[PDB]
């Protein structure tokens, strides 16, 4: 292929100067929107950093404090004044616990009330991916079926917006997905996706297809397409799909999705993310030696791409329910303002990962009279034992440990608030004036062919 499909294909690895140049004006916040976004972003980030007065205590050596402490333990003021494989597995469980909501779906669900009453929602992720065998993919299938029964019984008719949903990885459902061919995927994967989706629809819960490596985008779109034309799913808007703003293709995937929502007569639940596989995408493309990268090479370009994509999503509320997944205070504030006046719950939601977003979103989800924005946030809640945790945990270490990540920079008491929540379009224009051109690749990430 269609006009929209062909256009996705042609953007696959387009030069970054080109892709970034096209995004800029789509991403630019109008003057007054930009300033309200800056102000809200500043406030959110200020409260986050300075929760237990962490910077007000910078406002006030360690040898002296130990002495002052000992002096303060003197009860009477008078007296006072007068005077390899195993270490890896273990470190994975230790660092990983904070990102895991529960070992089994019943445990995760039994703990869902606490934040659900404050206005949070959930999307449960049964951990496990990249099934290597037929038996592995069968077992993921059965754990996903079980989970949908449990979530859907706990949802109890609350529906796709207010009620919990599930997130699935297509790589978990087909053996050796990473290299699977079109005909085997449609024969084997598709019937399992279809079957899980019909079930989610019986319980009226959201079912989201997580986005994985970039060479699987095309087949995921083929799968989505067919799924959307199933008669048993006519009139039901519970199908969710993730799109990754770090891809050059993202805006073109949106044009495709908008047309698919129209043709298939539905509102798609669309989770807009930046993306989780960036380090591997770079390594992969550097090993393939092709014309370029399928993702951006500077983090700021991903930020610009997200904003441009978010505007596109928000323009079509009849066709898309945007779910804006982020832990970045500027990103959140920009979307808040871009969504305009006259919020209604079904307009959009935020999303966050368990163990990462609660502090940001405790300022967002909840009543205005408690100093909150009163916007709903859906927590992505991984569910599984230590044997399903590795790959997800590694992605979290990369996310938390990267110096370009907001969650890393916020902890840096030296980087001032204003730089942290700096507007990405303005940042790109600043680079462009310094460097001579808009959208030049990261200086340390040359094209694969070099
Ligand atoms: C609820 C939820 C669901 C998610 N589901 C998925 C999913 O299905 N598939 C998936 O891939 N991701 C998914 N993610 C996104 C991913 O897991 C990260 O959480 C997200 O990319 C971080 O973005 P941020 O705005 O919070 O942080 P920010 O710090 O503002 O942005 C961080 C990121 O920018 C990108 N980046 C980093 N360095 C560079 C660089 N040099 N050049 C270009 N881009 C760079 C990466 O995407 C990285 O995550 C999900 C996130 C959430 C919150």
């Amino acid at each position: 292929q269609s006009v929209s499909r062909a256009a996705i294909t042609a953007a696959y690895r387009r030069p970054e100067t080109e892709a970034v140049s096209m995004l800029l004006e789509q991403a630019r916040l109008p003057q007054p929107v930009a300033e309200q976004a800056h102000k809200l972003a500043y406030q959110l980030a200020d409260k986050l950093r300075n929760q237990k007065n962490a910077s007000g205590r910078a406002g006030m050596g360690v040898a002296l404090m130990c002495l002052a402490e000992a002096l303060l333990r003197i009860p009477d003021k008078a007296t006072r004044d007068a005077l390899i494989r195993k270490g890896v597995d273990m470190a994975m469980r230790l660092m990983g616990e904070q990102f895991v909501t529960g070992e089994t779906i019943a445990e995760a669900l039994a703990n869902a009330r606490k934040l659900e009453e404050k206005g949070f929602r959930y999307s449960y992720d049964m951990l496990g991916e990249a099934a290597l065998t037929a038996a592995d993919a069968q077992a993921y299938m059965v754990s996903y079926q079980q989970a949908i029964h449990a979530i859907g019984k706990a949802s109890n008719g609350r529906g796709i917006y207010e009620g919990p949903g599930i997130s699935i990885k297509l790589s978990a459902l087909h053996p050796r997905y990473s290299r699977a061919q079109y005909d085997r995927v449609m024969e084997e994967l598709y019937p399992r996706l279809k079957s899980l989706t019909l079930l989610a629809r019986q319980y009226d819960i959201g079912i989201n297809i997580d986005a994985e490596e970039s060479d699987r985008l095309e087949i995921s779109l083929d799968l989505l397409e067919k799924l959307c034309f199933e008669p048993e799913l006519a009139g039901w808007n519970g199908i969710g799909f993730v799109i990754q703003a770090y891809q050059k293709r993202c805006p073109l995937v949106i044009d495709y999705l908008i047309d698919l929502a129209t043709r298939s007569r539905r509102r798609l639940m669309i989770r807009l993310v930046k993306g989780a596989y960036w380090d591997s995408e770079i390594k992969r493309a550097q090993m393939d030696g092709l014309e370029g990268y399928p993702v951006y090479t500077r983090k700021v370009y991903t930020d610009v791409s997200y904003l441009a994509c978010a505007k596109k999503l928000l323009a079509v509320p009849n066709l898309i329910y945007p779910q804006f997944a982020t832990h970045n205070a500027h990103t959140l504030a920009a979307i808040y303002q871009l969504a305009g006046q006259n919020y209604y719950p079904g307009q959009y939601e935020f999303q966050c990962l368990h163990g990462m977003g609660e502090p940001l979103y405790e300022q967002v989800t909840g009543k205005v009279a408690d100093g909150k924005l009163n916007r709903p946030c859906r927590i992505y809640a991984p569910v599984g034992t230590h044997e399903t945790l590795l790959a997800y945990l590694v992605r979290r270490l990369l996310e938390n440990g990267a110096n370009t990540s907001f969650v890393n920079r916020i902890a840096d008491t030296s980087l001032p608030l204003d730089e942290l929540v700096a507007d990405p379009v303005t940042a790109v224009e600043k680079l462009a004036q310094q460097e001579g051109q808009t959208g030049l690749p990261h200086p340390k990430i040359p094209l694969p062919r070099d």
